[PDB]
């Protein structure tokens, strides 16, 4: 199971209005596969295993949770580990309804 909290949920910013879009490419390579979208400033880019543009947003960002447009899991980077949380609710079901 993910964790039930991480010291990093505090990180996790307002969902925009806009909603999300699980279809988003990566912002950088423009890839539809594995995309990741930051739970800071909801911009939108690759796992590990495409280009790893969201692990290099984390780089030179230092925002920590990240939601797959796969699975809806949440992964933080500094904890290295999957964290579910009641905070994480909202943003895991505005992308199952727009996935879904
Ligand atoms: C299981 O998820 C991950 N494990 C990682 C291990 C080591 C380094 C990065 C990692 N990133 C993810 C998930 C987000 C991503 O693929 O960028
Ligand atoms: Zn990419
Ligand atoms: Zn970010
Ligand atoms: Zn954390």
């Amino acid at each position: 199971s993910p964790l039930p909290w991480c010291p990093h949920l505090v990180a996790v910013c307002p969902i925009p209005a806009a909603g999300l879009d699980v279809t988003q490419p990566c912002g950088d390579c423009g890839t539809i596969q594995e995309n990741w979208v930051c739970l800071s400033c909801y911009q939108v880019y690759c796992g590990r295993y495409i280009n790893g543009h969201m692990l290099q947003h984390h780089g030179n960002s230092g925002h920590p949770l990240v939601l797959s447009y796969i699975d809806l899991s949440a992964w933080c980077y500094y904890c290295q580990a999957y964290v579910h949380h009641q905070a994480l609710l909202d943003v895991k079901n505005i992308a199952h309804q727009n996935k879904f």
